[PDB]
């Protein structure tokens, strides 16, 4: 008897026979979509509606930030990279309009959540963060990200920060490492997570090892999650996990043990993406563990609804005009 949940994905654009069957299990708590699942706004809207007909309580998420990481394209406005938002005097509200406009549009197609914003610091070396972050100096990036979260919450969408405790300095031979003292990490990459700890609804851990703190990745470290995230930072939200079926991950064992290690470390929901066979393995482990969904998991449901006329409300006009006034909307 413990707590935990599973977030998986599908293959095509509509639900297959086994997709409907595997979704009916209560241990499955979420579903995340990628480019292979998206075609049109009216299509992804019906895709969510098809899922709610099966599980009205399921969590539907997607990777929708600004810049190169935007899965919703064919019918959606192209949002600029969050680094481009910083280079403006009115950048605080400019990021606030960006969070509101991103959440309202992805909620208009039936989705609950977007894994945004990135809280990583744009130092020189990490390439996977790059333009996805705001700036390199810490305290300003946390100010701009907090404004981005204000816009998301204004649209009724919960925000999830990525990637705890920091992916900006961690540079396929092994999983990247960040060999810096905890006192040195807290002075740099950790403070954006500290400032926004009480504001964020959820967090995703980085697939990074910090040797002077814990010998494991953050997504499995009881010390990173239970000792300093919940105790020191006083984060009372949802702890997602890294991709437990990550391509090229250096975690020996099957998905059944990867999800058990994450739940024991403090994670509430486990992600298995682009690997169906691993989703059944982790589902089978959660069933034999007899887990129930954590009470925090419902705070992630999007307070918006699938709306065809979301372009009618006034703020959509003011936000759209304010963003292209700074040359951000194409
Ligand atoms: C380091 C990185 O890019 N992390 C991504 C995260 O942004 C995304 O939300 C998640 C689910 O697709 O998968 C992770 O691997």
């Amino acid at each position: 008897h413990m707590q935990g949940s599973l977030m998986l994905d599908i293959g095509g654009t509509w639900l297959t026979a086994e997709d409907r069957q595997i979704l009916r299990h209560p241990e499955v708590g979420g579903l995340i979509i990628f480019a292979r699942n998206i075609e049109h706004p009216a299509q992804v809207r019906e895709l969510c509606a098809a899922i709610r007909a099966i599980r009205p309580d399921l969590l539907l998420a997607v990777d929708q930030e600004g810049g190169r990481v935007q899965r919703l394209r064919q019918g959606f406005v192209r949002l600029p990279a969050m680094r481009a938002i910083a280079d403006n005097p009115n950048a605080e509200e400019l990021a606030e309009h960006c969070g509101w406009l991103m959440a309202t549009e992805v909620q208009a197609v039936g989705l609950d959540l977007s894994f945004a914003p990135v809280l990583d610091l744009d130092h020189q070396r990490s390439a996977v963060v790059g333009s996805r972050a705001f700036e390199g100096d810490p305290e300003r990036a946390a100010l701009l990200a907090g404004a981005f979260i204000r816009g998301m919450h204004a649209a009724g969408m919960a925000a999830t920060g990525k990637h705890f405790p920091g992916h900006g300095w961690a540079e396929h031979v092994a999983i990247p490492e960040d060999a810096r003292s905890l006192e040195e990490i807290r002075r740099s990459d950790l403070v954006p997570f500290a400032r926004l700890a009480g504001q964020l609804d959820a967090l995703m851990p980085a697939h990074v090892i910090y040797p002077q703190v814990d010998p494991q990745p953050a997504g499995f470290s009881r010390r990173w999650l239970q000792e300093i995230l919940r105790g020191e930072l006083k984060f009372d939200g949802v702890i997602f996990s890294d991709d437990l079926s990550m391509a090229g991950a250096h975690v020996v064992g099957d998905a059944a043990s990867r999800i058990e290690a994450a739940l024991a470390a403090g994670c509430d929901m486990g992600l298995v993406c682009n690997d169906r066979a691993s989703a059944e393995l982790a589902l089978a482990a959660l069933q034999r563990l007899k887990v129930t969904p954590p009470s925090r998991l419902q705070r992630m449901r999007g307070k918006g609804y699938a709306n065809t006329d979301y372009r009618q409300q006034p703020r959509w006009l003011e936000a759209l005009s304010a963003l292209r006034a700074a040359q951000l909307i194409d």
